[PDB]
This record gives structure tokens, sequence and C-alpha cells, in this order.
């Protein structure tokens, strides 16, 4: 029974490199994250401004 835990770890960091090789999926999926973050930040920002008053 080999560890294989170490390998997964090495591959885990590789992703930091090319977590998403596709030049489209890298931005499309990330776009959702970025866009998805804007919705969260915008909603959170109004809350703070509203609460600020």
């Amino acid at each position: 029974a080999m560890e294989k835990v170490q390998y997964l770890t090495r591959s885990a960091i590789r992703r930091a490199s090319t977590i998403e090789m596709p030049q489209q999926a890298r931005q499309n999926l990330q776009n959702l994250f970025i866009n998805f973050a804007l919705i969260l930040i915008f909603l959170l920002l109004i809350a703070i401004i509203v609460m600020l008053l």
C-alpha cells in the first residue's frame, strides 16, 4: 500500500501552475468567479454603506 499522498500533493501545487490548461476554461471558469465576486462585493458594499448611515 503506497502512500500516493505525496504525489497528490505534488500535483496539487502543479495546478498553481496550470490548474486549468485550456486557455478558455481558465478565463471562463475564472470569469464566473470574478463576476461572481462582483455580485458578492457589490451586495456587501451596499450593506456596509447602508449600515454606515
